[PDB]
């Protein structure tokens, strides 16, 4: 006998998520269960449980999300999507997905991100990759910059997680508008990003802060790092490198390349188009591997086309299908520009037609349209309409991976 | 040790040519590569310099034809056999050789040179930037399942001989490429040595094959090459070029080479970074792509290489453009483009953004974010929203992709 | 930003200086290694710099005395906790605490000083030269059978604690270290931290071991320190030193090393580059032996420590002498040097050879030829015969080996 | 089963010969360096068994020169293809032709015998004793850097053909080796085969290249011999100067050579002066192996041939016991300019076996270290130091061409 229900108290959520760790092979980690525990809203955390323990789970962070054109809307940040081995293949996880993307829709947001983990589970369900992230390492010895680029009079600084977190939120909220993709961070989501985790010392080390600052003495970058000592070829693990002009992220970067006794790199969850990749003078000593990082679920489709912008002008009929929820099929005219976006139901010939899951794939602006179409999976109705809307879809800014979650 | 500065003279001097170049490579001289290469070689675009008995240094182009973005096929210097033996190297002859092979483009209306970056870094100063970039894709074929919605078609496949593969593919890939930015033409000579059973490369896998795409009617709509290279069953296919004229046939064919039954593995090296099988796969992440370098472009006609080019957006910029290496083409250009209509002018007027003549031949082939090259602080946005709308104006909905080798 | 440049106030002191030094190596501060190192540890003799905060400079020295060629026992300045944070590195902190160092080890009467480089390229700038040289040896252990000459002698080896370790190892060290160059006087203190049992080394292998060689009539001869490292039957033990006063438990001790059951592979880091056990091996292919910097050495009292070793030949030589680092120094001195003298002295007599003290302090242990370094070119020879003859008495019978870790 | 030992009878005798000692080493019979081998090889020279169908053993020295410390050049019997075929191994074939050539090189007035080991411990019962050791050297190129005060000169290099290489390298060869104990004089057959570009060597890396420095004036004085392997690798094979300017030029064009990462140069000296030009000595890794073995067929006239580093003056009770002739008392009185050896009556010093006296006799291994291991024994204080310290040389022996 399974029941559907919430965590009913921290005891029962200390049993919920050892019983999602368990699915993933892993102890759990006390440290990272007691920080994420500051933002853990408990009703929506759901999951079957039959009278002795969990036996699936499926969680919802209420986090707010970077659009293209600089929106910070509402997103459902879906976590810990787990079903146990002796109950798969059963239907736990349709029953959960079912359940969640109605409460979503509840709370009134158009949307909902999550990582991937295995990309082909949640396709079906409506998800579909919009973001992908790089994996960057190579020899610190090979990573000189381009002869053109600016340092400026920038100081740096390693200094304790406080006074980076009396500085960073401040770096942080004002670059990321510009910066499709990543999401908004309270002082308990800090608490869990900058975590000095006990399993992260184990691939590497303790955390690190360092501190950029202007030749007034203006915070104006910041980086998280974790070194790993070597003989000798010690490695740097980056976390998070940001800045508010490009001489600050080109001093911050050189701070970290010129290390002494550090000869690899790794910088995981970058951008497909992180500026460092454009200002190492020789591109292939940078390795660059490029996978998933999160799918989109539109829970609200007219909001959601209606809420980003578009890098350039487009008139395009939609003939949307959600095979999962067949009441958000539909229509719509989508007349969308670089300051507008409107998007309603239409009765006029459609243009191009296509499942919710290729319509967001492309939301982000990292799956380009008229790719999908190519590859038959999405059919122009009328010609030229799609090249038009792969390119509006578009972004000059790739989209990038948020913190975890 | 007096130098000449001189082009080849004859196949014996052309082979001594080709035999510093492959020395300079630490490799031995293919005699099978060198000798169809020559079919499409002109002597006289080869130069270098001679220390009065051997070649001491080396740089050539041939003469081919891009697409670009929006259709056009334009005349293209292809730059190749690049090379300064290391016991002249520091002395200048490179640079000298840049200068007169740059001079001798322009003299023969090409406006632009491409080229096969193997050190990235050296081309810079002279005005090369990175325009195209390539993906090496791999994985577990047991892992590369499509997504449900594939339509695979009713075609049948059949392996064939390089003879009935010139027969048909040809005129298959002549189909399609014009949607293909950076592609370029394939005359005879070219599909020869692009087809040819190199020694080398079966020291790496194994003998070429070759595969064509029937659809019901029996005509020919997609073909295939790869080679196997076999081991304990744990074989590796290493792919060296898919196309088809529709999605079917081109899903077809790749399903064809990934229910092969003795293989593990399989590479397709040089694929666009937005190849199509990518998101053919139900499980992205069973795909390996490592994306590296493919293509540098540098621009010798900037006004007419511009206009021969379409636009993703309607854009009316212009650019301040730095050309340090050849300074007769540093000034001032307005770009008024579009999906349909392309045309640049050296202008006076007020300029809206700064680079350097090697950023704007990354970004001319729609690889390359013009914005992301603006927030790297590599180009200067001196008049807000223009960097916005003139980088999407540069790109385009489909990915430029790596030309056969040269 | 304002830097100051001080020594250690006290013991609260000692644990943030200590604690900027293993942040510079990227290493979590080791209390283990801290805590017993401090109880030789000599404040004044640890300089740094503090931005009224933080230490983000350190370089200290420990008073320590190392055995030269001849058996004289020297003062030395064993160099140690040399970091500058990285966010001031490149900023000239170092080139000013070895000033202050190299003029506070003059003071103190240490006539050199000596140093373990992480990277080696660093110190010559300020006149260090890499003097002796270690060597890695290791091999599988069924393959390690001695010459058939070799005699094992009647004695009887212990497992036993660090404490009865302790109690009879230092007697047997003193007895030796007068003929091996290079070794330096270990007090109660240093025992303790060569013998200490850090949770580091437990990583990367287990917990430390100690064996006594006790000759038949129970006299302690000989001693051994390593540490297993399980592994399947493939386990290593990894030796930290192996010492005897007679060729007899020498030997029988690594034969009991080498006879350990379970054991395929053996690790023997540090030893000497002419380590006895080498030679005892029947085949010398058997045990690998990788040769790399050990010590480097500083020459601060030209004349004296000249005079302080004694030459393996007799020597009659003028040295013109450049210091860049320290300009005081340079000048020329005669060397007057045998088995049973020595003397070195401020002349004007012409001058025999040229060279610099990085060089004259790399081949002061005997362990770099002067010849070579003469037909390298980094040495200059004015009156021809001069260099072979300095070079054979600045050599010795016996290669330098390198001390205890600092 | 009966077997007879004899030397080589003629060319199709020698092919056989050949590919047997191959065979042992399970290796097909390369003919491009039997080929090369045979303008240099003396079939008289060549010893084996044979069982009237196939050789079963074999056992061969080439007459060659090699350099003493003190610039001596004089004979030494290059033994070389000692083979026992493995189904008659182990019954006295290999102690036989031990007997058999030891005599045949006391015969010749060789007075010392060379040999590179394959498996060290074999020839140690026959009086051998490992004397030179080799360096494998290699590293990231990008590392090796040289110190700031290293001068390359003015000089200019070309990659030449073998036969340009080999109309200027050996006199550059010749005029450098007086310096370098351990090197063998090289005749013209000797440096085709040095320089063969064997079919063997080219699977593991590539074609043999040539480097000629040629300074200011356009004399040669320079040389290098490498292979490429396509983080391409450099396996270089010889680098010499008349100078060290042209030496540091040398090493200085094969180390900014582009396209390679790492470099390689197998058998090199331990007191390679690369290794000490490298501004960062760690990043230049140094293997260090056994090289060439010495068996002293005439101590008192191999002890005196060479020159000393220091003067000496010691009585060395010698036991020899594969050839017990030449057990007894030497009294060695030597140095930089005078040495002489001779059977005395005094009181002895020092004892020690032949094979660690020819351990010591290129200066490559130290008597001291032998004494303090339990190996040599001495008999009066302070005789095994100053022995040891003229036993030594200012310059450390290196590994001759392969034989
Ligand atoms: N993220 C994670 O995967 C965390 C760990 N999760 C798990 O271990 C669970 O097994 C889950 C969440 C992957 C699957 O949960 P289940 O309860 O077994 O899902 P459910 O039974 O509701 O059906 C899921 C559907 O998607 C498909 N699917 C789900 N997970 C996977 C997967 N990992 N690989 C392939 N297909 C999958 C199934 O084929 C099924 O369709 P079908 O069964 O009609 O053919
Ligand atoms: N293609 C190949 O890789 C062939 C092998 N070529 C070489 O080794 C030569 O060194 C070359 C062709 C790379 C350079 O040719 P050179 O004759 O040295 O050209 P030139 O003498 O005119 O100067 C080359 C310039 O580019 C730079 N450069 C050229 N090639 C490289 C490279 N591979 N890596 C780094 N910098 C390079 C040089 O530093 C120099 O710039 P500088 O003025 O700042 O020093
Ligand atoms: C204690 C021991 O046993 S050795 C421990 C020291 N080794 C370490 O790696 C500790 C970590 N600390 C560092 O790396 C420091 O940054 C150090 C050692 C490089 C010195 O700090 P700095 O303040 O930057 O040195 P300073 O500026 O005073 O002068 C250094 C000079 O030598 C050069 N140099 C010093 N260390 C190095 C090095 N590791 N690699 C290359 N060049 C170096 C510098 O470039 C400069 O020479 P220049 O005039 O040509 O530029
Ligand atoms: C470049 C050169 O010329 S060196 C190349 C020679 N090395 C080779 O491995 C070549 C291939 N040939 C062989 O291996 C032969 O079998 C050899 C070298 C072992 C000698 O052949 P054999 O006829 O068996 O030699 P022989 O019977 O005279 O043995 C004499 C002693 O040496 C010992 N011995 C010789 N070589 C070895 C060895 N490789 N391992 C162990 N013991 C050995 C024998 O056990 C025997 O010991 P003993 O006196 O206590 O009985």
């Amino acid at each position: 006998e399974l029941t559907l229900r919430t965590i009913a108290d921290e005891d029962d959520y200390e049993s919920y998520m050892a019983s999602a760790y368990s699915v993933f092979l892993r102890d759990p980690q006390k440290d990272e269960i007691e920080v994420n525990r500051k933002f853990t809203e408990l009703d929506r955390m759901i999951g079957f449980h039959d009278g002795k323990k969990w036996v699936a789970t499926t969680g919802a962070f209420s986090r707010h999300v970077v659009l293209p054109g600089g929106a910070v809307v509402p997103v459902a940040a879906v976590t810990a999507v787990t079903v146990s081995p002796t109950h798969r293949r059963r239907g736990l996880l349709t029953t959960m997905m079912r359940h969640q993307l109605a409460d979503i829709r509840s709370r009134g947001e158009s949307l909902a991100m999550l990582f991937a983990s295995e990309a082909l589970i949640y396709g079906r369900f409506g998800y579909g990759v919009a973001t992908e992230s790089a994996e960057l390492s190579g020899q610190v010895r090979e990573l000189a910059f381009r002869p053109t680029v600016d340092l400026g009079d920038g100081t740096l600084e390693e200094v304790s997680a406080e006074t980076f977190l009396a500085s960073a939120p401040a770096i942080y909220d004002a670059v990321i508008p510009g910066l499709p993709g990543q999401m908004s961070r309270t002082p308990e989501w800090w608490a869990s990003w900058t975590l000095d985790s006990e399993e992260l010392q184990k691939e590497s080390g303790k955390v690190r802060f360092v501190l950029h600052y202007e030749s007034d003495g203006t915070a104006s970058g910041f980086a998280i790092y974790r070194p790993k000592p070597g003989w000798p070829n010690a490695e740097l693990h980056v976390q998070e490198v940001l800045g508010t002009n490009p001489r600050s992220y080109a001093r911050t970067w050189r701070y970290l390349l010129d290390m002494d006794l550090v000869r690899k790199i790794k910088y995981h969850g970058a951008s497909v188009q992180e500026e460092l990749r454009y200002l190492v003078a020789n591109h292939p000593s940078l390795e660059c591997v490029v996978s998933d990082a999160i799918q989109v679920r539109l829970v609200d489709i007219p909001r959601a086309l209606a809420q980003r912008r578009y890098a350039a002008d487009v008139d395009v009929v939609l003939e949307v299908t959600d095979d999962f929820l067949p009441e958000n099929s539909g229509r719509y005219r989508l007349r969308g520009g670089l300051d507008h976006a409107s998007c309603e139901i239409t009765t006029d010939d459609a243009d191009i037609a296509l499942t919710v899951r290729d319509l967001g794939s492309v939301y982000m602006g990292g799956v380009s349209l008229q790719v999908l179409a190519s590859a038959g999976l999405v059919t122009e109705l009328r010609a030229g309409a799609v090249q038009r809307a792969a390119t509006a879809f578009g972004w000059p800014v790739a989209p990038s991976a948020p913190d975890d979650f």
